[PDB]
């Protein structure tokens, strides 16, 4: 039943083309054009209905105007488009167009085209290809050889040996395509006539045409030439915006391919699926082409473009897995596929096949996805076409323009109504009521959110932050709790290796001091700790030495290494030879076989090495084969074969002061001789990690960014909520959060002993039930902790609602559960930010409304040296190291809301002001000028040109801007502003005509004449208009004000000047360029005094409004204590007496 198989598609319809004429703005015309000429040449039939010359074409621009729209309709609406041109058709025999449409958000439809070839139908829908299976009767995306329903077996891919035949080839190259991004940057001209197709281009063009009509032969080209530069600069936008997505790829590279059994020199974007492909180390702005999966050798990668992490990983062959009877998975062989987009740093060599080995001698893959259909081709592919606009719904604009047309409706029928009555000439009166209907209308209403974006972006870039989708800017003004982490985003990235603590335990030491809990005090270094801790150390990595000379990995494992005195070899071997305090004695090697890496979920690491070693002091030679585990205690505490007396109490108290604590273990395989070649390959990680005795805790002390406390103190008091979301112990993220102060008060730690609330002293106990609800008591004088157990329990229970609105440091939650929490967060209301740094918060960075990964970079790195080096792990990215960068989105997303806000507010005052002038001109007769409105139009640009300049105060502010169009400030400054102007005008005009009277006779002769009405009229809208753009500019609490910036100060003032002159006749030859009459010395006294009161009216009204209803409030869970405030109020107030 459904045409095509897709989540993204909606609804899909076959479709059959039609000849010319045929199509629906052919023939009805076609049918009524001969009767309209039949009346016309007829005498008697001439006089009535079409009645003189003039009419005629009345008749004929409206039935031209029926088929040019009736032909536009097909380029508006693909609905309209395929009722008109296509015809529906029966089967799929006889079709050869598809009118597709997709799911709500998910990009344009349209009428894409069927393609056969030899049986094989497809076609091609926003770059991406799909095919006509008969079996399933639908249409469905293509099928790899990786993804068949029954798992392909590892002896497909060992036994390989390549594509063989030319046949099978040119067949691969026509069902997949070659291996590049499809994404072609089209020239001015293609995307000018895609541009002056739409809705709001055809309209002005038709009020030129209406203008043109009047006579006036000089604002008409000045209008036409500001359409034609406004789609020039908006077509160069969007080309521009292109050619920074077309940046993203890849340049092709010679590659080593395996082709008709001989190794062949082809270029990268000629690779197909099952091809045999040497990989070797890649070079700078290069990656790996496609997604290929290793079948030989090792290799060293470093996947940041796909997560935050910078850390290489170990990739391994599959050449030593048993797959002959062995069905492939992605969860165990998760370590030997290579994604496209990351760098090689590394090949290494430590067949099945059959084959020579190639001439770069670099490790062998075979591909599996080529083109759009790789990881990063996919996710670039809904990044550039199907992804959301920037105005998307256009569903308040399009109403607020019909809320400007019901006062100009009015207007205009007053207009029409005053002017029948007097018998004036019908053709006249209709076309100056056309004009005051048309004359209202703002031409980029729709607009001014969609550009406002771009000019944030350009700044967001200054400060080297990245945003692949523009859509999510806004969402930025309306953040309301702001989620963090805490080891790479709060905390620096070196660290310090205290020492190992907790030698003693399990009675091995009897004098050593201990407090009254039973906590072990006494810290020992790493040079003087024990063999079996210096083995467990040094196996227990993931450390790799490049050909340069350089090491690479975790900062910690550097930093333990390089505590640890010990230096790496090539050949994965450790050595310590030389004799001396630096080496501590424990000298002998270690040489690492099999590594068990390490998974966010699992919280451990293994490792299984051969060692020989011996201590110096005491003998104990030591050789063998040997297994090392690290891990968090908790997890590492379950493992032991038996659990020393004061385990908790000793991590606990280490834990308290803010220090990272790390468990080791280690075990004994065979005491004697190597394990041997085929049991290393037989071992499980469930086997190897257990019965594992102790080794002493590694304690680590990472230190606090510069730029922390300053962020989240901002952040703080903005009236956002900031809460942390980390992995590592509640009693050291209670203890971060304390110093930067995200929790003020006592901290109580729902966790496991089960599910009992416990204080950071371990001084109160509490139990509770996972189905009762929350004490009050707690949640309203506590501050709460709640870890990962807590919250696993806590899944279907009443107390899931009532712990997310009243917890800031959530603990020792797994990578699911972060999303579990921004899921949690975001279906009550509010909106949500996450700024991570790792492959742990890739879920949840895709889930919160703003995504931020922080890629912790040097300044120097870029001085050494722009989408190419961003990742695509979340929507924004920041190169830098600093968390200052945060703030710095919150606030550029608020200056575009109030931005767009104004000029909301600007374009929908300055609209009516002409309108009800206008109206207010045609009630006599008498009209403006050519060279008046041409001037007072390029007046008005040359304003609207001064006041775009706009800069950014440096802190955020306790009051959000309102979000939408229709609220209470917006509707009833409009109303009042516009009630001012149209009181002022009316009065003016009312004694105009009290002074000089009013003869009552309109003549034929239509040629402009001065007068003392059209001079208040136009001296007062030009005046008013002015006053409109002083008045409204929204910049005093968020941007610079009106007179600290001279840009467009200066530009008010002259504009005003010029104006006020002219008003005071002190220029002659300026009063008579515009055509302006003589004044009375009290005429212009009461003028002034007009023009001053309601400046004065429209300021007052406009300050009241904007102090009442401007501030959106806080939302509830942002709104803080008294004392909170008190002690803010005191720092300000200190820091500003410090201040001098
Ligand atoms: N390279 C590593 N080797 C062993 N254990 C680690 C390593 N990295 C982190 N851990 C441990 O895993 C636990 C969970 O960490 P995780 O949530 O994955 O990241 P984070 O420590 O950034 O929150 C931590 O308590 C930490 O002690
Ligand atoms: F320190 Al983390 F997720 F990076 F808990
Ligand atoms: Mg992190
Ligand atoms: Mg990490």
């Amino acid at each position: 039943a459904p045409l095509v198989d897709n989540p993204q598609i909606k609804s899909a319809e076959l479709l059959r083309p039609l000849p010319l004429y045929q199509h629906a703005y052919v023939w009805p015309y076609v049918i009524v054009w001969p009767v309209f000429l039949r009346v016309y040449l007829t005498q008697e039939l001439y006089d009535k209905y079409i009645g003189a010359q003039e009419w005629t074409f009345v008749w004929i621009i409206s039935i031209v105007t029926f088929q040019t729209l009736t032909w536009l309709c097909t380029h508006w609406s693909v609905n309209l488009n395929a009722l008109f041109t296509a015809k529906k058709a029966s089967s799929i025999e006889d079709a050869q167009l598809i009118k597709v449409i997709p799911v709500a958000n998910a990009g344009a439809a349209d009428i894409c085209k069927l393609v056969r070839d030899k049986t094989n139908i497809s076609f091609l829908f926003q770059k991406r290809r799909f095919l006509w299976y008969p079996e399933r009767k639908a249409f469905s995306t293509l099928e790899f050889d990786i993804d068949a329903e029954p798992k392909p077996t590892l002896s497909k891919f060992q036994l390989s040996r390549g594509i063989e035949s030319e046949d099978e080839l040119k067949r691969l190259e026509q069902h997949y395509g070659t291996n590049t991004f499809d994404i072609p940057v089209p020239t001015f001209t293609e995307l000018f006539k895609e541009h002056a197709v739409a809705p709001f281009f055809v309209f002005q063009v038709f009020c030129v045409g209406l203008w043109l009509l009047d006579e006036y032969w000089y604002y008409s080209l000045f209008t036409l030439v500001m359409l034609v530069v406004f789609e020039s600069t908006v077509v160069w936008q969007r080309q521009r915006t292109l050619t920074e997505f077309r940046s993203m790829s890849i340049k092709p590279y010679p590659i080593y391919v395996y082709r008709l059994g001989k190794w062949t020199e082809i270029q990268s974007d000629k690779l197909l699926p099952g091809d045999l492909v040497s990989v070797t180390r890649t070079k700078e702005d290069s990656g790996v082409a496609c997604d290929m999966i290793l079948v030989e050798g090792t290799a060293i990668v470093n996947e940041a473009m796909l997560s935050g992490e910078s850390t290489p990983l170990l990739k391994d062959s599959i050449q030593l897995r048993p797959g002959d009877a062995v069905l492939e998975v992605d969860g165990l062989d998760k370590n030997s596929l290579l994604w496209g987009g990351t760098k090689v740093l590394q090949i290494t060599h430590g067949p099945a096949s059959g084959i020579p080995p190639p001439p770069d001698n670099g490790a062998m893959a075979v591909v599996t996805k080529t083109g759009f259909e790789t990881s990063q081709g996919s996710l670039v592919r809904t990044m550039i076409y199907s992804t959301e606009r920037v105005s998307a719904n256009n569903t308040e604009a399009l109403l607020f323009i019909l809320f400007l047309l019901v006062f100009a409706l009015a207007a205009s029928w007053y207009v029409w109504d005053e002017g029948v009555r007097k018998d004036r000439k019908r053709s006249k009166l209709l076309l100056d009521c056309i004009l005051i209907i048309t004359s209202v209308v703002p031409p980029e209403l729709p607009m001014e959110l969609s550009l406002a974006v771009n000019t944030s972006l350009s700044a967001l870039a200054k400060f080297a932050i990245f945003c692949t989708e523009p859509f999510r800017i806004p969402f930025a003004g309306r953040i309301d709790v702001a989620c963090f982490d805490k080891t790479g985003t709060l905390t620096g990235e070196d660290l310090v290796v205290e020492g190992i603590a907790g030698l003693g335990l399990g009675h091995s030491g009897t004098d050593t001091p201990k407090e009254a809990d039973g906590a072990h005090t006494r810290m020992v270094s790493v040079h003087d700790a024990g063999m079996e801790t210096t083995l467990v150390l040094a196996t227990a990595h993931a450390l790799v030495k490049l050909d340069e000379g350089e090491i690479v990995g975790d900062p910690m494992e550097k930093a333990t290494l390089n505590a640890l005195g010990w230096v790496l070899g090539k050949n994965d071997t450790l050595t310590s030879k030389p004799g001396n305090a630096a080496s501590s004695g424990i000298l002998g090697t270690v040489q690492i076989k099999r590594r068990f890496q390490f998974s966010s979920a699992l919280k451990r690491q293994s490792s299984v090495a051969t060692i020989t070693a011996t201590e110096v002091k005491t003998g104990r030679k030591l050789r063998g084969s040997f297994v090392g585990v690290k891990g968090a205690p908790e997890t590492i505490m379950k493992m032991l074969v038996t659990v020393p007396e004061h385990y908790e109490e000793t991590y606990k108290y280490f834990t308290r002061r803010g220090s990272r604590v790390l468990a080791l273990a280690y075990k004994q395989l065979t005491t004697e001789g190597e394990l041997g070649a085929n049991k290393i390959n037989d071992l499980k990680r469930e086997s190897v990690e257990a019965d594992l005795h102790f080794a002493g805790f590694l304690v680590l002390q990472c230190p606090l960014k510069e730029d922390a406390k300053q962020a989240v103190r901002m952040l703080n008091e903005s009236s956002h909520r900031v809460v942390m979301i980390t992995g590592d112990n509640p009693l050291t993220a209670v203890h971060v959060a304390k110093e930067v102060e995200i929790v003020d008060r006592d901290v109580l730690i729902l966790d496991a002993p089960s599910l009992v609330w416990r204080s950071v002293d371990d001084k109160i106990r509490i139990d509770v039930d996972p189905t009762k609800p929350i004490d009050p008591e707690i949640l309203k004088t506590k501050d709460l902790c709640v870890t990962g157990y807590a919250l696993n329990k806590f899944k279907g229970q009443v107390g899931w609602k009532s712990l997310l609105r009243y917890t800031w440091v959530y603990a020792r939650v797994s990578p699911k559960q972060k999303e579990d929490i921004l899921l949690g967060l975001k279906d009550m209301g509010y909106y949500t930010l996450m700024a991570g740094d790792g492959t742990n918060d890739v879920g949840a960075l895709k889930q919160a409304h703003v995504g931020v990964a922080l890629l912790n970079g040097t300044q120097e790195d870029l001085n050494r040296i722009k989408l190419g080096d961003a990742s695509v792990a979340a929507p924004f990215t920041s190169k830098l190291r600093n968390v200052m960068a945060i703030p710095n989105i919150l606030r550029q997303g608020r200056c575009t809301l109030v931005a767009t806000i104004q000029m909301y507010k600007i374009l929908a005052l300055n609209c009516l002001i002409s309108a009800y002038s206008l109206s207010v001109l045609y009630l006599e007769g008498i009209k403006f000028g050519d060279g008046q409105i041409t001037i007072s139009g390029m007046l008005m640009s040359v304003c609207f040109l001064s006041i775009s300049r706009a800069r950014s105060v440096e802190g955020l502010s306790k009051e959000r801007p309102q979000p939408n169009i229709f609220n209470f400030y917006i509707i009833g400054s409009i109303l009042g502003q516009f009630a001012v102007h149209v009181a002022t005008l009316i009065y003016i005009a009312q004694l105009c005509d009290q002074i000089e009277p009013r003869t009552e006779v309109i003549d034929l002769e239509a040629e402009f004449k001065p007068s003392l009405l059209n001079s208040a009229v136009y001296l007062l809208q030009l005046i008013q208009q002015i006053s409109t753009f002083a008045v409204n500019y929204q910049g005093r609490p968020f941007r610079e004000s009106l007179s600290e910036n001279k840009g467009m100060f200066y530009g008010i003032v002259g504009v005003t000047a010029i104006a006020f002159a002219c008003s005071t006749e002190m220029l002659p030859e300026l009063n008579e360029a515009m055509k302006l009459v003589p004044f009375n010395e009290n005429f212009k006294t009461i003028m002034t005094t007009v023009m001053i009161i309601d400046f004065v009216a429209c300021y007052v009204i406009e300050w009241v409004l904007k102090k009442l209803f401007s501030d959106l409030r806080a939302r509830d869970i942002a709104e803080r204590r008294p004392d909170q405030l008190e002690r803010e109020r005191v720092r300000k107030e200190k820091e500003a007496r410090e201040k001098e």
